[PDB]
C-alpha cells in the first residue's frame, strides 16, 4: 500500500484554525466531564489509538484512513471508552464537513496537548477516508499486563525507538484508567489535566506496592492515590528506559521538545507527503488569538 496525503480541496492554514478553534472552545465548555478532567485526556488517547494501529510491513492501518469509523475497528475491546472521544467530535465534524474524519481524530490529539499547556506540535493536513474493507483487524493495539521487553518489540513496529517510547508515555501525566473500560483503575497522577513531565517524576519518587485491583488484575498503588501499569513500571525496571526516564524528570523542556517530535511521527506514519504539499501547520492556541 501507498498513502499519498493529498490536501481537502480548496482549504488553506486559516480553515484548519477554524476547526482548531472550535475544537478547543468546546474544551473549555464541556469541563465537567469524568469528574472534571475534561475531555482532553480522551482525545490524545483517540488520536495515539487511531495511529496505533499502523503495520510498517505491509502499511496498512495507521491514521491515514480514518477507519475507527467503522464497526470492527470501534468495537474493538482496546478501544472500550474511546466512544466519547467520538461523540465529542461529531458536531464538530458537522460544522465542517468538508474535513476528512484522519484529520478530524489526529488534529483532536494536537488540540488537545496545546490547550492543556502542552508543546507546539506541527500537523500535517492531506488524509483520506478509505472504504470499510481497508479497516484492519483487532489485536494491533499493546497488552496492558506486560514487561519492556513486550514494550520495546511492540513499538518497534511504528519505529518507535527507545527515546520515543518512553517520550511518549508521559502522556500517561493525563488523564486516568477506567475500571469499567480496561480493568484497571486510578490516575497516574494529581494534575491530570495539565501536560508536564509529573508521569516521570511520580514513577522515581513514590513508594509503589503491587496489589490486585477489583477487576483481579495486577498493578501498581502508591500512598498518595496513585497508579502504574505493569507496562509503565517497566520503564523504571529497564536499564536503558530508566536513564531516558530520569532525563524527562530532571527536564521538562527536553521532554516537551521529545514528544512533540515523536507525537508528530506517531500521527504522520505511513504516509506520503508530495513535495508540493503544504509544509506543517503550527496552530495558535485561544488564548494567543485572544479567543
Ligand atoms: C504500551 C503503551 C500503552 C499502554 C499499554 C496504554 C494503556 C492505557 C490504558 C489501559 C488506559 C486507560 C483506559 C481506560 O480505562 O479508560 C490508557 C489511557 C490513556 N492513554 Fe495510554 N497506553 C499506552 C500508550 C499511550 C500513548 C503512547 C499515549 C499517547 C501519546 C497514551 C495516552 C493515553 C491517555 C491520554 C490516556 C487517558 C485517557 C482517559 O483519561 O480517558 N497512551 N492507556
Amino acid at each position: 500500500l501507498v498513502h499519498v496525503a493529498s490536501v481537502e480541496k480548496g482549504r488553506s492554514y486559516e480553515d484548519f484554525q477554524k476547526v482548531y478553534n472550535a475544537i478547543a472552545l468546546k474544551l473549555r465548555e464541556d469541563d465537567e466531564y469524568d469528574n472534571y478532567i475534561g475531555y482532553g485526556p480522551v482525545l490524545v488517547r483517540l488520536a495515539w489509538h487511531i495511529s496505533g494501529t499502523w503495520d510498517k510491513h505491509d502499511n496498512t492501518g495507521g491514521s491515514y484512513g480514518g477507519t475507527y469509523r467503522f464497526k470492527k475497528e470501534f468495537n474493538d475491546p482496546s478501544n472500550a471508552g474511546l466512544q466519547n472521544g467520538f461523540k465529542f467530535l461529531e458536531p464538530i465534524h458537522k460544522e465542517f464537513p468538508w474535513i476528512s474524519s484522519g484529520d478530524l481524530f489526529s488534529l483532536g490529539g494536537v488540540t488537545a496537548v496545546q490547550e492543556m499547556q502542552g508543546p507546539k506540535i506541527p500537523w500535517r493536513c492531506g488524509r483520506v477516508d478509505t472504504p470499510e474493507d481497508t479497516t484492519p483487524d483487532n489485536g494491533r493495539l499493546p497488552d496492558y499486563d506486560k514487561d519492556a521487553g513486550y514494550v520495546r518489540t511492540f513499538f518497534q513496529r511504528l519505529n518507535m525507538n527507545d527515546r520515543e517510547v518512553v517520550a511518549l508515555m508521559g502522556a500517561h501525566a493525563l488523564g486516568k484508567t477506567h475500571l469499567k473500560n480496561s480493568g484497571y483503575e486510578g490516575p497516574w497522577g494529581a494534575a491530570n489535566n495539565v501536560f508536564t513531565n509529573e508521569f516521570y517524576l511520580n514513577l522515581l519518587n513514590e513508594d509503589w506496592k503491587l496489589e490486585k485491583n477489583d477487576a483481579n488484575n495486577e498493578q501498581w498503588d502508591s500512598k498518595s492515590g496513585y497508579m502504574m501499569l505493569p507496562t509503565d513500571y517497566s520503564l523504571i525496571q529497564d536499564p536503558k528506559y530508566l536513564s531516558i526516564v530520569k532525563e524527562y524528570a530532571n527536564d521538562q523542556d527536553k521532554f516537551f521538545k521529545d514528544f512533540s517530535k515523536a507525537f508528530e511521527k506517531l500521527l504522520e506514519n505511513g504516509i506520503t507527503f508530495p513535495k508540493d504539499a503544504p509544509s506543517p501547520f503550527i496552530f495558535k492556541t485561544l488564548e494567543e488569538q485572544g479567543l
